[PDB]
């Protein structure tokens, strides 16, 4: 059982995927997760977008677990480096079906009122009480208190790429971060048991934060553009 | 403990390496693995890096295991499409003071007769009789059988970017392979136990080689050059 898809670009009313909230597609064919009103990105922002498609990683009759590989290319532009960007965009998994969690340094996956189980892969750019220096990437499970985390420079405004492998025979987990216009690697990898933490079926996307009124900077703010995106996972 | 080096570049005549059979430092500073005589590369061929002084992996006392990250460069030009070049290079560590092993498919790391232990990352080019489609990077652990496998297209001549990372709290050893000129990114992960397959003290280094004579094709050959290399290593305790 292999599924797969590729998005070289984006179009708007791409029927495979799924906006919710601040999320919109341009009309250059970039996916903006958070909101950007006249080349200027604002605070108070969230934005996801999922596969309209679920996808099954495990399952219980035969009690395998699906691999799987997705690559991606994103994009984030920090125009206001005083005092502070935020908050970040992440990959994730999750049940179907679910709403957008709080934003900030929740990146809108995560909901206090109704935790739902989910495993992210974040490239956090604001330091929450909760984080090392940023920016980094970090691998979270069922919360935005990475298990693993690894600090990277960004490449602000030029291009990243991003590829994400997950081995079921190892239950490894290992993402690379590559920023070609500076020629710089990042690489990180965790243990992570999907079939112990979400359900058969799931979702997959991306899902990003600017910053929160609570913290009264109009500046916490950034872009975070995908620029291409494809997946494949396999169930024997 | 933390131990670390940095190449940028070779010398002639580099203290600290040590240089096995046919592997010798060009004029233009790079690392030549395998023979290369007026710009060509023959086949029969195998040499090996070794860095000059042993590195601690573990601690019998403490019974800590070192987490380390070696980056790397590398070319590999195949000037003879048919039949086949031949037959990768290899980034490994294994026990001190050890010999050349056999050439061909074993670049020079395995040894039949009186076989030592040894984990290492191969850019395989030649598809043996244990081999899955080339080229392919792979674990391998005390054998050329590798754990584990991942497909890449060479980038001929081009350079070539390597990340090994190994964490010892996690036991996981990941590699990343990146052609810049082309964009390309390869990456492969498996769990090994450092502290259960090889001894306290190790050498790290690279070897290659080249078509074995068996094989009847002066063909079987490319070039396995080394371009920089970078290496460190944390022993908490
Ligand atoms: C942050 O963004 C939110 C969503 O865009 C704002 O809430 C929504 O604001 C609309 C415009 O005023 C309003 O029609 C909607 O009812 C409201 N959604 C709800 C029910 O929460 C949120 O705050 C609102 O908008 C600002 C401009 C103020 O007018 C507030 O009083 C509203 O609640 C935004 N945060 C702020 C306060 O900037
Ligand atoms: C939020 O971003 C603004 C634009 O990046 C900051 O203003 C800019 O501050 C620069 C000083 O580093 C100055 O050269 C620019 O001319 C100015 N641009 C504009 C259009 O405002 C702003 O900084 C605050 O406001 C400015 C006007 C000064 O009073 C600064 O001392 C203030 O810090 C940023 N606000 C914050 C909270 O940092
Ligand atoms: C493959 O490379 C070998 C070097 O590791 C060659 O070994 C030969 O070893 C001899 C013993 O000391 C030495 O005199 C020779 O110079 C050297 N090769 C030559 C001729 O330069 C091996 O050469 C073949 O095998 C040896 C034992 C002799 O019979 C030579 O006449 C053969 O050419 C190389 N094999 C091939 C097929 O080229
Ligand atoms: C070994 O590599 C050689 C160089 O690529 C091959 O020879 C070259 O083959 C080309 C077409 O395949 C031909 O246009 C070139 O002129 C020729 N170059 C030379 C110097 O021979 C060789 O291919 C075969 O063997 C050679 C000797 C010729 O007879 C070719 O016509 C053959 O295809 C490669 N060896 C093999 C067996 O593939
Ligand atoms: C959880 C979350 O969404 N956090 C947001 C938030 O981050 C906090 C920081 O900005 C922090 C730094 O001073 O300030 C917090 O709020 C202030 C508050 O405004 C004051 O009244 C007083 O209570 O002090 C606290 C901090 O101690 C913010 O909540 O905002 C940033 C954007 O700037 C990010 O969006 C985080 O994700
Ligand atoms: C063991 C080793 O290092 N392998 C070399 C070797 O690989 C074999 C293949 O080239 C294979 C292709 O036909 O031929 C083998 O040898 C022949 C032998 O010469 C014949 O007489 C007959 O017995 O069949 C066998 C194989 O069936 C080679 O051992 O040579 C290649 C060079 O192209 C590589 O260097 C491998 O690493
Ligand atoms: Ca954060
Ligand atoms: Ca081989
Ligand atoms: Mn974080
Ligand atoms: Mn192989």
């Amino acid at each position: 059982k292999t599924i797969s898809f590729n998005f070289n670009q984006f179009h708007q009313n791409e029927e495979q995927l799924k906006l919710q909230r601040d999320a919109r597609i341009s009309s250059n064919s970039v996916l903006e997760l958070t909101k950007v009103v006249n080349g200027v990105p604002t605070w108070n922002s969230t934005g996801r977008a999922l596969y309209a498609k679920p996808v099954q990683v495990w399952d219980s009759t035969t009690g395998n677990v699906a691999s799987f590989e997705t690559r991606f290319s994103f994009s984030i532009r920090q125009p206001f480096p005083r005092p502070h960007p935020a908050d970040g965009l992440v990959f994730f998994i999750a049940p179907p079906n679910t709403q957008t969690g709080e934003g900030g340094g929740y990146f809108g996956i995560y909901n206090p009122l109704s935790p739902y189980p989910f495993v992210a892969v974040e490239f956090d750019t604001f330091r929450n009480t909760w984080d090392p220096q940023i920016p980094h990437i970090g691998i979270d499970v069922n919360s935005v208190i990475s298990t693993k985390t690894v600090p990277f420079t960004l490449d602000n405004g030029g291009i990243a790429n991003v590829v994400i492998k997950y081995d079921a025979s190892t239950k490894i987990l290992h993402v690379v971060l590559v920023f070609p216009s500076l020629g710089t690697i990042y690489t990180i990898a965790d243990i992570v048991d999907l079939k112990q933490v979400l359900p058969e079926s799931v979702n997959v996307g991306f899902s990003a934060a600017t910053g929160d009124p609570s913290g009264k900077q109009r500046n916490a703010t950034e872009t975070h553009d995908i620029l291409s995106w494809s997946f494949s996972a396999s169930l024997p």
